[PDB]
Formats: structure tokens, C-alpha cells, sequence
């Protein structure tokens, strides 16, 4: 069972609000300032003025903790640079088993509500159980950092909160590896590609590893600063982490062409190139692998051909598990 981090007692802490008649408030990552940050979220910025800290019970009628499954959609980034901590968030839903380590059950904001939610996540070299109370910072009634496509949903506002938590702030989760943050969801064995220098059996190696529940994540780095723009002529982001959320082959006209899929953490801005959701390469696979495949949305996820993907991206991180 996992150690309690700063001996914080989830299920006894919860247990005395309630009898207390109170919500939980928690005094190592209070509602204040210093949680949020120490100078683009300091006491005295612009960002930080906008800010008012408020429970999923103060702003909706009927707040869950989880909606239809907590799944990749639920993963949409706000305005923080955490983008590489979202995209292990995102991958870590495609594992079943290692998700409900993470997120445990038995969470809700009706019976046995008190303010308090906990996580579970590879830190010191032990699996730790962290508290937060549910107090998350808000803009005009809305979440300022990660929020759920689905709106009333919550775990993963939640989940982020406990990594800053852990972290010291929401700052100081600004800029950072995947990999760190998918060795904090499982304590695996986290190795990276090259992709210019790519081995012939890569995409075997992907299959692989997202069989077994790997998580895998992707980006491309920026070679000269920001001189060729944020974003490519394709629609890419440079300098950002993308989770890779599967590997499919399709006939296309009547050939094996192997595909990659992966997803923006932003839950929006999505490859334009062939195999992007409105391209035509889609009217010559057979319409069963087509339907199975293609998803007309802007839900920042789409295909790519594996060989558009090694020439685009150019790092590749799989974190491996037991
Ligand atoms: C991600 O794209 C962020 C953007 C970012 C924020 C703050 C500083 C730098 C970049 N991207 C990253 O964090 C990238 C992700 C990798 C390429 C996978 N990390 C990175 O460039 O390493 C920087 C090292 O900083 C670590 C400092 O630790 C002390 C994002 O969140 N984008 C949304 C804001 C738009
Ligand atoms: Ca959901
Ligand atoms: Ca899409």
C-alpha cells in the first residue's frame, strides 16, 4: 500500500471532515497564491490577479469526478506549459491497470464527499498517496489549466493539481520531459528514439509497446529558436509533447502502408498532411479499415504515415512497465 506523502491520511482526513461538517482545506498546498506560482504566477503578476480559487461544487450543479470513463479526451491543456505532463496523462488512460493505480476508485462528489481527493504517483523512489482539497483555480467561472472535454468532469483537473502539489506549484510544472512524468506514473524504464537516425524495425518496436501498455509520446524540436514559427506549415507544434495513442496498418490502394496515430494534448490543432482527418488518402483504404480508423473531429488527434512521422518528429520516448 502506497506510503502517504507528508503522512497525509487521505481516508482520515476525510472521514474527520465529515464528521467535522466541513471541507477539507489542505494546509501543505493551500488556496493561495504560492501554489500557483513565484513570477509568471507570482503574488504580483497579471496572471496571478485573475485567479480565484473555487470548488467543482461551487461552480455546477452536478460536478463528477468521472465521465464516461477517464479517458484522453478528458486531457485538454489550459494555460500552462505542462504539455509534456499531459501527454503522459494521455497515454496513462490507454493502460486500464496502471490508470486506476494512479487515479484511485471510490472517488465522488456526492456520498462521502468532503472536499478531499488523493492520487497515487512514483516519487522518492516509493509509490506515494497525495491529498488535495478540490479547490482549483478559476477565470470567470472556468478552470485556467487542464479541463475535460466533457465539462463537468474533474479527475484530471484534480490529477494535475496533485503534480504541482508534489512539485511545489503550478509554475513549476512550466516546461519539462515526458518521460519524467511517465516514470512518475509508473516507475518503468523510460528509453528515447532518434527519429533521424531511426532502426529499421522501429514501428515494430511501437506496436510492441503499445500492446503492452507502454506509454509513448512524441516531439519535435526546434533546431533554431523560434525563427520558422511556433507552429509548421503543416499544422504541427514544435517544442511539444504529442502522447502516441496508437498504430494501425491500412490498404491503401491495395497496399500495406503503416500508420502512427497521436493526439495534441491541447485537444486541438491537428496535422494537415496526408492521413490528416480531411485528407484524401482516406477514399482509397477499403470504407470497414476507413471507419474503423478516421474520425472526423477536432479532438487534436489524427493519423500520420509512420514514414511522414520519423521525417516530421524527431524524438520519440517510450516509457516500458513490468
Ligand atoms: C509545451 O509545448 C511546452 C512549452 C514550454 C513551456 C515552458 C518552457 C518551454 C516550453 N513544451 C515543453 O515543456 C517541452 C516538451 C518536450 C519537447 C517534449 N519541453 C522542453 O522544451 O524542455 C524545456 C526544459 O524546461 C525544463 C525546466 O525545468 C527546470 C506546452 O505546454 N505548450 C503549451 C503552452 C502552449
Ligand atoms: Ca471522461
Ligand atoms: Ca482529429
Amino acid at each position: 500500500n502506497a506510503i502517504k506523502y507528508l503522512g497525509q491520511d487521505y481516508e482520515n482526513l476525510r472521514a474527520r471532515c465529515l464528521q467535522n461538517g466541513v471541507l477539507f482545506q489542505d494546509d501543505a498546498f493551500p488556496p493561495v497564491s504560492h501554489s500557483l506560482g513565484f513570477k509568471e504566477l507570482g503574488p504580483n503578476s497579471s496572471k496571478t490577479y485573475g485567479i480565484k480559487w473555487k470548488r467543482p461544487t461551487e461552480l455546477l450543479s452536478n460536478p463528477q469526478f468521472i465521465v464516461d470513463g477517464a479517458t484522453r479526451t478528458d486531457i485538454c491543456q489550459g494555460a500552462l506549459g505542462d504539455c509534456w505532463l499531459l501527454a503522459a496523462i494521455a497515454s496513462l488512460t490507454l493502460n486500464e491497470t496502471i490508470l486506476h493505480r494512479v487515479v484511485p476508485y471510490g472517488q465522488s462528489f456526492q456520498e462521502g464527499y468532503a472536499g478531499i481527493f488523493h492520487f497515487q504517483l512514483w516519487q522518492f523512489g516509493e509509490w506515494v498517496d497525495v491529498v488535495v482539497d478540490d479547490l482549483l483555480p478559476t477565470k470567470d467561472g472556468k478552470l485556467v489549466f487542464v479541463h475535460s472535454a466533457q465539462g463537468n468532469e474533474f479527475w484530471s483537473a484534480l490529477l494535475e493539481k496533485a503534480y504541482a502539489k508534489v512539485n511545489g506549484s503550478y509554475e513549476a510544472l512550466s516546461g519539462g520531459c515526458t518521460s519524467e512524468a511517465f516514470e512518475d506514473f509508473t516507475g518503468g524504464v523510460t528509453e528515447w528514439y532518434d527519429l533521424q537516425k531511426a532502426p529499421s524495425d522501429l514501428y515494430q518496436i511501437i506496436l510492441k509497446a503499445l500492446e503492452r501498455g507502454s506509454l509513448l509520446g512524441c516531439s519535435i524540436n526546434i533546431s533554431d529558436i523560434r525563427d520558422l514559427e511556433a507552429i509548421t506549415f503543416k499544422n504541427l507544434v514544435r517544442g511539444h509533447a504529442y502522447s502516441v495513442t496508437d498504430a494501425k496498418q491500412v490498404t491503401y490502394q491495395g497496399q500495406r502502408v503503416n500508420l502512427i496515430r497521436m493526439r495534441n494534448p491541447w485537444g486541438e490543432v491537428e496535422w494537415k498532411g496526408p492521413w490528416s482527418d480531411n485528407s484524401y488518402e482516406w477514399n482509397k483504404v477499403d470504407p470497414y479499415e476507413r471507419e474503423q480508423l478516421r474520425v472526423k473531429m477536432e479532438d487534436g488527434e489524427f493519423w500520420m504515415s509512420f514514414r511522414d512521422f520519423i521525417r516530421e518528429f524527431t524524438k520519440l520516448e517510450i516509457c516500458n512497465l513490468t
